[PDB]
């Protein structure tokens, strides 16, 4: 269901912003990985803790510009921005499902 | 390489605009699969051929606008502009590799 594949997108960045790791591993599965030019952090409880443990070091939030919908996954297209609301960097999240919920999330950051 | 997957990216959409077969063949895995909303082409061989029979179809150029780098995808975020240059729909592809060629293209369309 692509509504349900969005609802769980958003679902996603809303945990990370609002630091509700139970929303967050929620909508994660067991084996989810995060990939992103820096690192891959593989597995939720793994990913959960290093969200809450690398809290501190910045006061972000995650705007979404344009979902774009595919056959089965779903990219998102938004902004990082600091505490003050400027504009760290555009990014695109494409994320994978597995029964419902996130299996992996690949971001993309602009050349 | 970072330099040569974007390279290879830009080298698909030019190899389709151009109708240049030789090339898009190139870029390819042989396994190569392009999923869209509507579809899902499972073949280098035929996708070509599909891309091939489908020219007369319509009259369109695939302008990109951003492209984005991943740890090992490529997200292009790109216009698909009709033969009089206007805007039919933005997308989001997400570029896949197999030992420098493209393996897989997920097309995304706005929600
Ligand atoms: C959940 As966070 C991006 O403040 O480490
Ligand atoms: C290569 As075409 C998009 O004209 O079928
Ligand atoms: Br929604
Ligand atoms: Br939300
Ligand atoms: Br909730
Ligand atoms: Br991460
Ligand atoms: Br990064
Ligand atoms: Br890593
Ligand atoms: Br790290
Ligand atoms: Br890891
Ligand atoms: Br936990
Ligand atoms: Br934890
Ligand atoms: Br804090
Ligand atoms: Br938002
Ligand atoms: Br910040
Ligand atoms: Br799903
Ligand atoms: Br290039
Ligand atoms: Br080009
Ligand atoms: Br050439
Ligand atoms: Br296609
Ligand atoms: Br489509
Ligand atoms: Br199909
Ligand atoms: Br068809
Ligand atoms: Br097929
Ligand atoms: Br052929
Ligand atoms: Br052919
Ligand atoms: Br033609
Ligand atoms: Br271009
Ligand atoms: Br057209
Ligand atoms: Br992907
Ligand atoms: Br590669």
């Amino acid at each position: 269901n692509a509504m349900d594949r969005v609802a769980t997108a958003r679902a996603y960045y809303r945990a990370l912003d609002e630091h509700d790791y139970d929303l967050l591993s929620d909508v994660l599965a067991p084996d989810f990985v995060h990939d992103r030019p820096d690192r891959t952090i593989e597995g939720r409880e793994r990913f959960v803790r290093f969200m809450r443990e690398e809290r501190p070091q910045t006061d972000t939030s995650h705007p979404i510009a344009t979902i774009y919908t595919g056959a089965s996954t779903v990219a998102v297209e938004g902004r990082l921005l600091n505490s003050d609301g400027a504009e760290i960097t555009q990014f695109v999240d494409v994320f994978a499902f597995e029964d419902g919920v996130i299996g992996r999330i690949r971001t993309h950051t602009p050349e």
